[PDB]
């Protein structure tokens, strides 16, 4: 078990209410001891103009997990900020919701690295992702 | 000129409505000799909970900006889709629009690099990215 936090879905969710989160409709769904996982549908909000899934939703996705899953594993007063990331997209997606999947890779005392995939509804791989945050 | 396609931006921001770009109110403002730009607002669409631009929303923009130019550098019957998308986010942003400025780092046959620099309404850098495309 990674974390430091306990926080249930039910907060994290609540959390998005009002802002880019719950616009795009990212719902948090599970916690495993060393995941976390949340969906994003495909839908006029997160669409290309000829219906296929915008890269950039699914960046908005795994930045949104990636940022969680490290201020899960800070304590009290730390913060995590996402310093830099990278997405590589190898699969187009075009119904029904996808899916991402949050790992550490480095869970250092003054940064992490997070890898998160993104996988469509028949579990493909989409998208691949690393975020690098900074604990402040 | 580098652009092979000429395409306006009213006919961009047209394109945009009832999709992602339409729905965050992303609008195509300036297409240079061989430069392209375009503004988001920063509010409850693109927003962190905690009132911050959202690293997600600029990279939207970025991946916006750069898969437009990227196509309008093309001809006929060729598409460009984004292959690999990184960022860096250095400064925060609050309120007001962003503005992104997207500029060729390689044009090729195959592929094409962009870089899109993200800008604050003072001027300042806040995102700095790059956008390496496939042309299928
Ligand atoms: C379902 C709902 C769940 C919720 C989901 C939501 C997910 C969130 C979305 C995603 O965007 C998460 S996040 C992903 C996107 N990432 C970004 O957007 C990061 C942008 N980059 C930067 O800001 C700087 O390069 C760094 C601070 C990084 C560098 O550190 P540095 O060595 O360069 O420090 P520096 O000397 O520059 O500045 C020092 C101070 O200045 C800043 N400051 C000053 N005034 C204010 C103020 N009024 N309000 C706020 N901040 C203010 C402070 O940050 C503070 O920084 P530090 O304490 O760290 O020193
Ligand atoms: C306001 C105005 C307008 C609005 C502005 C907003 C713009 C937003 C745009 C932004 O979202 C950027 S765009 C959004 C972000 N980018 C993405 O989502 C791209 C995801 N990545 C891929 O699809 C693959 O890696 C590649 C096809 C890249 C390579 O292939 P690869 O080296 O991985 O080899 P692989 O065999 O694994 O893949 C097979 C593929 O070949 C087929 N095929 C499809 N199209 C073409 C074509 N044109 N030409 C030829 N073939 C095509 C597909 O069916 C496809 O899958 P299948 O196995 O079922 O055959
Ligand atoms: C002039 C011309 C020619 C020469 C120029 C050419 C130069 C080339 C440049 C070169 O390639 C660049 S350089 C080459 C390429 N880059 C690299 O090689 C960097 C590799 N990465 C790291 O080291 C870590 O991730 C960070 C330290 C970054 C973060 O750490 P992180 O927290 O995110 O990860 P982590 O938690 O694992 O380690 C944390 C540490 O914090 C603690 N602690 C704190 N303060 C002190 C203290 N005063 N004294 C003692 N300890 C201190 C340490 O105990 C240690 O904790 P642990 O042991 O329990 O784990
Ligand atoms: C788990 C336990 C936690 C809860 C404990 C209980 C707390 C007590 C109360 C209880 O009800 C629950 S606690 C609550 C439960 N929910 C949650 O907990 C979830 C999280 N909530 C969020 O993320 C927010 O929606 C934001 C802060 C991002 C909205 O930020 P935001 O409201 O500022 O979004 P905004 O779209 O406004 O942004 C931009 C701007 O638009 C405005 N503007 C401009 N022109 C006009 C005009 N003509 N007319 C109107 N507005 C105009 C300016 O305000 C301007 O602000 P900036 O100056 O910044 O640009
Ligand atoms: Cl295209």
């Amino acid at each position: 078990m990674i974390w430091k936090r306990k926080i249930t879905l039910e907060a994290l969710n609540a959390m998005g209410e009002g802002n880019m989160v719950g616009f795009l409709d990212i719902r948090f769904e599970h916690i495993g001891d060393d995941t976390l996982e949340a969906t994003m549908p495909v839908d006029s909000r997160t669409k290309q103009p000829f219906g296929l899934l915008h890269g950039g939703a699914s960046v908005v996705l795994a930045e949104s997990i990636g940022s969680v899953a490290g201020y899960l594993c800070t304590e009290g007063e730390q913060k995590v900020v996402g310093l830099e990331i990278n997405a590589n997209h190898v699969r187009s997606a075009r119904e029904g919701r996808v899916r991402g999947v949050c790992k550490p890779l480095h869970l250092g005392s003054r940064h992490q690295v997070w890898q998160i995939e993104i996988f469509d509804e028949k579990g493909r791989l989409c998208c691949s992702s690393r975020l690098t945050t900074a604990i402040l």
